[PDB]
């Protein structure tokens, strides 16, 4: 029966045994050995924190959320069956996460299959199909009241939507607020976050300015457009503002760190060097690569963190270029950050665009004195995207509240109801250039580029412009 | 010699002699029964904190801030005479509110000594004078090489600006930097709000998203117009907006919760009705009033939140009136919150008009079914500034910073250099109605009055209009 | 209906109307005027919380552990009558508590009263019939399914033990266990010390080493000797060794401070000079006095710390001599503690003996230089029995666990069965002294008084024996 | 120059050049592969933690408390140097420990190289010695002042005790309290206690019962036995009482948790049956083994954790029986264990014995119907001696404490003068018994030998005996 599992954010989680089960696989206990926030912890030495523990946290709060409706609403008729697979959704949404969490899909697969389209999100459902067939977890399922037909597709939906009008299978639209908890794709309002929030902030030594707990004690189901949605208080709007404020800030000072992402680069770089030399054995005693593990899910089960060090450890030759890039990580000569730059008004730029903007900054012409000229292979440009989950748009506006006088009454809530303090904008992005030349000239060279480059695109100024490159902040105009 | 004091947010303080000495006064003491955040205490009831306590903290923090500075930079010359002085101010800064903090110089003494001007600031000046010569201190000042002429003179100044160009006497302008530690004027940025945050987010149950010792190891001093002022690592930019955000969504959340400040409001009424028949005794045995005892030090010594509780247990039928009030904030029959809303575009309500909206909102006549007819004195109507803290300027384009490559060469940096996600506007007003009628019938009235007002004055649609006057709300074509 | 209130320690509790009800009286909300712990504020600051916020929580804990119990074993038929009735029982426990809480029954009334016998618990049980009398709560709890004959007597039994074999009357031996969760007289284990473990180390900052949710979630009820108890999990029995160990280290650091104890002191005896004076209005105007106003609960409803500044800010000179003793406080003139020393082997010592122990120290005849000369009266002697809360007993001996392997199975686990590294002794005599003379050659002189006395009286060896009484310590061979 | 790292337990750390010119070698990176707490994380999933961190951390407090002693006293000439020096012995500790920590050297070496005598404190010193000749690190102590020759020296005797009267050659017994603060041979308080408490506590989701800051805070040098020694403020006696105690608590919970330990004990013997096969390139192309790898640095290096799931994902046959037992860990078949007991009165057991004990349990005969009949090689014994880190010994027996009165004068406290609430014994041995055969009925049958053992050999009654073996206990008449 029944397991407790201390956890230092949300204190003794009690687990059923089903669910211990799902988690004594090898699929599962995979993620013990990919790191949260992959490049991260070797800027903030807290961040030691593996995709295993925030998967149990995740686990937990569907299911705080789940019963915490059942309880307020009995009407909606939730069933332990509906908690279960929600919690199942909850432990099970990283289990795709690939090694170095977000580095694997956010950048090494984009660059070594860029054909192919992939997220952590597909992974996970096919890991744990794998999982489900690898382990007999079926007739377990069924032991405890589940219908696996139903219920692994609902699972299956919940992580990654459709899997092609109501479009969802796996439960009416009766049970529609079931789907916003583990991953809502209409707000991104979901207990994902809400984990990673307390837990990344615990180990980070920040601290998380969004309660959780609160929002789940407020949280009642409605009718919104004949749909039965999670809805919030309405005087809670506030919070929900902050909640992404805070996100926004988590990746300000951490996830997009400037130096956690370099390394992050060094990684994938070190990856693409090694990725014709690696080989992963998977279904059969067949033989993948680093970038082809994603199509056989038992090959993907052994594809974790451990892959840098097999890298850094090994003697064949083969491997000396990416076994060098990894060692200059540990002597930490990293490629050096020259600084950062946003776009004009409406400027955006697209991926396509990535490849090409290296050889822009080799190609500015600071009026400067220089004794290294720098080509387009020396510099790297990381283009960030920032936003509030959906691009332009607001997610508070595909939110629905409820007043105390009407609790049945769902509504919406427009920004000027709550302030002008807020944003008015929901998206931006943020370019950062390094140089792979590290030397005093060569960096003191790159920041001329940079400045140069900025101009002539009519970018912002850097905010070290004129310390850097003090003969080249004069020639714009707008920068003073 | 040196004390210590164990506290719950800073650890282990360590209190120089002369700092105990001035600690250990009654001038001082006083701030024991003086509740950091008023009624907040009867909303949040984590939040029993006193004056006292925080006054420890500044000043705790003003001494790191200090210390910090003379061993980054010896140049400057700081002296322990500096270095006292300093954290005599943190510890004295509060040392002139009077009962339930802000509720006194915000509500009380405006309402009832509407012709003198008045400030906690002030009085901190006056019981930091009375505190010294009540208590001859002055002689230990000398006796730890401190200088009582200019010294105080600095104190003060620290404390409330200058007492009438360098427009300072306490010290030179090569020492500009100290003024900048405890309160201050130029951006707010102070050692003052650190604590506040660290200890009201403790005590609230809610979380601080400021790292103020941070914000301590990034600090260095550059010149700036021939002033030497604090400078911050230009990277840090971020947290100092993020910083303002906190403080702001401390006011949304917890000093201006709607509730809270109308027991801040019920009490203020209390003190009014009272205000005739306290007496309480000043220097040479004159006798003062709640309202007056501002004028002696003595006086305003004893004024503390104990008044609350002997007008709560007074048997005087002067005081029914008084006490009736605190007894309906006992058994929790309060004022009734009626809404929210905002003026639109450019209108702005000054503190003149202040007395007329209750009469406005009495006036609108909305087209509905009305069992009771409702009075202007029927209605109370508070309207709350929220800005950066310097109304509708942009504190951080007051701050200067100094970049790692050029650390002695200060710079200012704009909002577009940070980013554009930060809000256009530093402040907005927020008007709230509350009815003194509280049966079903009142109250059902007064939403339709307050809505009507709302839509007469072109104001922002209450969030919950649609709910609870959806009669009055169709007639607005903008709002729907 | 149900409301929300945030506590630190906590988080969000939920509030059944009911309580609501009986919290929002003036009875209840006067625990917000008594701090927990007493003179323990004047040492350390954060420690200004009052009985009110404690007595949420323990509601709160109390409801927590029942739900529990009911969740694991519906077999139990745990009603959720029951629920309100315990957790009523945990808000209502404190309600007793006088002025500086333990001060009042501690020090206080056995002064002041010395014939009568009480205790803050008796004065709970009052406060309660008179709460519920004052505010005509009956009907709320008919309401709501309570049937107040049968409720109140369980309630007050919880609270104070039987009202005169099972000798209960309010619910039957079947459900015994409810009897263990508010204020459990078998051993001591309820959830009124798990509150203020956690409340007390927040606010002290001082870390709490019991998890309370833990020891929940391994709750279970057996049969024991045909009464239904709370059985822990065998292996929790370190944690239960380990939740007293943190018992008496807050009692040594914190609640038995030798300052803050003699703070007590110098406030027990201000309050008994201003005894004859104090008058407080009880029911039909009848007036009584702070030592009386036990008598009264419409009077004691009015008695709290308030009083303290009542006194402070008097201007009568009836109470002057009370008053002075206030502002020694203040001005931090404190009778100066001398030692700290234990009786010897079998050693104890009676209450009652108490008033004698200042004659024998000035009756002490150390050989050495003195100035001064002391007597009876300049003698402070605190002597404070530490213990596991059953004097000499062991409360584990007193607890029943469960294994794992047969969870309906109750045992007993004796301290052999745990460790060699736990006490062999359970209970503990310290005696303090503390001298009222506070100068230099007083000082001095009473440390030879002292040091002799322990001597004399062959206890153990003062820490600084050596320091404070290099002439006298070398007499006793044992101390060298 | 000097670095900040942001750590969750300390906040910001600050970084000497010389000292991030150490950390950013591979033989001190190499800490981030090895885990703390070993086995711990897969029962307490918040133990992610590796030796890294907590290296920084000592290093960090060791800078504290020797700043701390040159502030309080100038008079002892600290000097940066020796600061320094202090700071890498701190930093370096921890550089000898092996894959999952203690389990290397705990377990895995004594029985893979029993000839050897081996220790993680040996091999921190050899890694030093390697990693300054490796990364030509001499050249930069010289820069800043320190001198190769004595200073190493000094640094290895911090951390592994004298390399052979003052048997020190490092430093004079002048500096004699330096090499008290990084690994405390006297009496075992040190920084490395101090930061793994708070680390382990933060992490494991416990909470910490000692404070490091304060003991800091109040420590003092001082003359005892013609040496320079840090003493402790008297009254802090008891807060070293309980930083044992807080020691022992978390062996209990957590480092010696039965299960933690077990997977200690399946990853031991897979390492055993992976010896032969596994080979690691050491110096010169040489090829070492797991359990050789101690021999020489170069291949030390690069033994970390990564080890376990080399083994865990390879295909050689060789290693199936190795990687077998990893995948019962994976699918969570752990060996079952049976239960805890302990010797009675002097009984004490030598690591000779620990072979034949399994032996002894399968010799019980107990008087019950047995379906399956136990071998030794079916059994585990765990062993573990639990004391106050000196044996038998009382390690505060070997304090010195300073009094308020004498500063400068040290003294001896004993534990009658702290209290009568300590342990009597400061060392103790518990026995765990665990089973290789996991089913019903060899587990129901190991009971009966394991309970029949402990009467055998007049061992405590295990806690839950009766409950496990009903018709064994009887036997015995002390446990009825
Ligand atoms: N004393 C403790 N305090 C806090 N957490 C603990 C303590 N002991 C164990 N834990 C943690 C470690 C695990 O994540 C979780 C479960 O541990 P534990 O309760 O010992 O389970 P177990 O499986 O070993 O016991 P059993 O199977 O005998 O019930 O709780
Ligand atoms: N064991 C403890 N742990 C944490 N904080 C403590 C402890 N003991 C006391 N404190 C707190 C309470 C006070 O605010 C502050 C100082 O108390 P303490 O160190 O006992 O000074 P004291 O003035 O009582 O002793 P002395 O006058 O003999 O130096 O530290
Ligand atoms: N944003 C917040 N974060 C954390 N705690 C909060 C926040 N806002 C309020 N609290 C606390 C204060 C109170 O103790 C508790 C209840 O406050 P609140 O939810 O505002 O009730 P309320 O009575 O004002 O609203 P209503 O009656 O409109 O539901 O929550
Ligand atoms: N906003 C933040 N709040 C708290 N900690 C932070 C924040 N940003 C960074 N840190 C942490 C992560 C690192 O462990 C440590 C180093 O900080 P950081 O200033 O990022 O150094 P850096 O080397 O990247 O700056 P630079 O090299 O430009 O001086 O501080
Ligand atoms: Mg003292
Ligand atoms: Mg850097």
């Amino acid at each position: 029966t029944m397991k407790v599992i201390n956890d230092p954010i949300h204190g003794h989680i009690e687990l059923h045994p089903l669910l211990v089960r799902i988690i004594d696989t090898p699929q599962f206990q995979r993620l013990r050995y990919i790191k949260q926030l992959g490049g991260g912890y070797y800027v903030f030495p807290g961040a030691s924190h593996n995709r295993f523990e925030h998967s149990l946290g995740v686990g937990y709060l569907a299911g705080c959320l789940v019963h915490a409706l059942g309880e307020k609403q009995p009407e909606l008729q939730i069933s332990e069956r509906d908690v279960l697979c929600v919690q199942i959704a909850g432990l099970c949404r990283n289990l795709g996460h690939g090694p170095f969490s977000h580095m694997f899909d956010g950048r090494f697969i984009p660059l070594a299959r860029p054909e192919v389209k992939w997220t952590h999100e597909q992974g996970s459902v096919m890991m744990f199909e794998h999982l489900i067939n690898s382990n007999g977890i079926k007739p377990v399922m069924e032991q405890y009241g589940l219908i696996p037909e139903e219920d692994i597709c609902f699972i299956k939906e919940q992580i990654v939507g459709p899997l092609e009008l109501w479009p969802y299978k796996g439960r009416p639209e009766n049970k529609s607020f079931l789907y916003e908890i583990v991953s809502n794709k209409r707000n991104g309002i979901d207990v994902d976050k809400w984990d990673y929030f307390a837990r990344d902030c615990h180990h980070l030594g920040i601290q998380n300015n969004f309660d959780y707990k609160r929002f789940i004690k407020f949280a009642r189901v409605c009718e919104v457009d004949n749909e039965l949605r999670i809805c919030a208080r309405d005087k809670e709007v506030g919070n929900l503002y902050d909640m992404f404020h805070t996100r926004n800030s988590l990746h300000r000072r951490a996830y997009q760190h400037k130096v956690g992402n370099i390394i992050d680069t060094m990684i994938t770089d070190a990856f693409l060097k090694a990725d014709d030399y690696i080989e992963i054995t998977g279904a059969g005693g067949k033989k993948y690569r680093i970038s082809t593990a994603i199509d056989d899910m038992e090959a993907y089960t052994k594809l974790t963190d451990n892959i840098f060090l097999e890298i850094l450890y090994s003697t064949d030759p083969k491997l000396k270029d990416a076994r060098e890039i990894l060692k200059q990580i540990e002597y930490r000569n990293l490629f050096k950050y020259v600084g950062e730059t946003q776009p004009t008004g409406q400027i955006k730029i697209k991926r396509e665009d990535y490849e090409s903007l290296p050889k822009e900054v080799a190609s500015a012409k600071p009026k400067v004195l220089l004794d290294v000229k720098l080509k387009a292979e020396d510099f790297i440009v990381d283009v960030i995207n920032m936003d509030y989950g959906m691009q332009e748009k607001n997610p508070i506006d595909h939110v629905s509240f409820y007043c105390k006088t009407a609790p049945n009454r769902a509504i919406r809530i427009t920004k000027n109801q709550v302030s002008q303090l807020l944003p008015e904008k929901f998206a931006e992005q943020l370019i950062r250039v390094y140089c792979k030349k590290v030397d005093r000239k060569s960096l003191y060279a790159a920041r001329q580029y940079f400045v140069q480059w900025c101009a002539d695109r009519n970018f912002t100024k850097p905010q070290d412009g004129d310390v850097i490159a003090p003969l080249i902040t004069p020639q714009k105009k707008e920068w003073n």
